[PDB]
C-alpha cells in the first residue's frame, strides 16, 4: 500500500501532546454510555504515525485547491475519527466507502472534537454490537483505535443542531451543538481527500473507581 507505521516514544513531545488531546475532550454521552462505553478516560497504549507519500500528496494537492479557493485559508484542524474501517482508511485514505450514509448531515465523512464521540463508533453505528471477543459495547478488556486525523474545512457550513455534496459554495459543514452545553462540535466533510489520518491511537476505556 505504501503506508508504514512509525511508533512514538512515550517521552517524546508529539506523543504527550495526542494523548493530552484524546483525554482531555472526554465527555459524558446522553447515552449514559449505551454506544460507547462507561469511563472518564482512557489507558493509551501506543500512539503511531501514519506515513504514506501518495495519501500525503493527494491531501495537500486539495487543501492548496480549498485555500485558494478562500483568500488563502485551509481552515486546518486536528479531529478525532472512529470507525470499524480504520485499516482500510490508514492504507488506502478515506473515500465514499467511509462515510455515514445516515448521519445528522448527509452522507459524508463525520470528525469529532470530543475522542469520546468518535469512540461510539469504534465497533460500527451505534456502538453495532460492542467487541468482537465479548459483545460488549463497554469491554474495558479488548483493544481499540481511533484515528486523529488533519482536516481541511475550507468555508464551512454551520448548522445550529439539537456521497453528497457540500452546500453550494461552502467545502465543508459544521454541526453546532445547540442543547448539551458541555458538547463539542462535530464536522463533515464530503471529499476523502480533505483528510489525513496522521496518528493511530490504540487504547482501552478504563472501569471508574469512584
Ligand atoms: C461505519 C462508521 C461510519 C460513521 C463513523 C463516525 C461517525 C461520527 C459522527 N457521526 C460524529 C462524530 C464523529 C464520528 C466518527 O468519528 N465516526
Ligand atoms: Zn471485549
Amino acid at each position: 500500500s505504501g503506508t508504514i507505521l512509525i511508533d512514538l516514544s512515550p517521552d517524546d513531545k508529539e506523543f504527550q501532546s495526542v494523548e493530552e488531546e484524546m483525554q482531555s475532550t472526554v465527555r459524558e454521552h446522553r447515552d449514559g454510555g449505551h454506544a460507547g462505553g462507561i469511563f472518564n478516560r482512557y489507558n493509551i497504549l501506543k500512539i503511531q504515525k501514519v506515513c504514506n507519500k501518495k495519501l500525503w500528496e493527494r491531501y495537500t494537492h486539495r487543501r492548496k485547491e480549498v485555500s485558494e479557493e478562500n483568500h488563502n485559508h485551509a481552515n486546518e484542524r486536528m479531529l478525532f475519527h472512529g470507525s470499524p474501517f480504520v485499516n482500510a482508511i490508514i492504507h488506502k485514505g478515506f473515500d465514499e466507502r467511509h462515510a455515514y450514509i445516515g448521519g445528522m448531515f448527509g452522507a459524508g465523512i463525520y470528525f469529532a472534537e470530543n475522542s469520546s464521540k468518535s469512540n461510539q463508533y469504534v465497533y460500527g453505528i451505534g456502538g453495532g454490537t460492542g467487541c468482537p471477543v465479548h459483545k460488549d459495547r463497554s469491554c474495558y478488556i479488548c483493544h481499540r483505535q481511533l484515528l486523529f486525523c488533519r482536516v481541511t474545512l475550507g468555508k464551512s457550513f454551520l448548522q445550529f443542531s439539537a456521497m453528497a455534496h457540500s452546500p453550494p459554495g461552502h467545502h465543508s459543514v459544521t454541526g453546532r451543538p445547540s442543547v448539551n452545553g458541555l458538547a463539542l462540535a462535530e464536522y463533515v466533510i464530503y471529499r476523502g481527500e480533505q483528510a489525513y489520518p496522521e496518528y493511530l491511537i490504540t487504547y482501552q476505556i478504563m472501569r471508574p473507581e469512584g
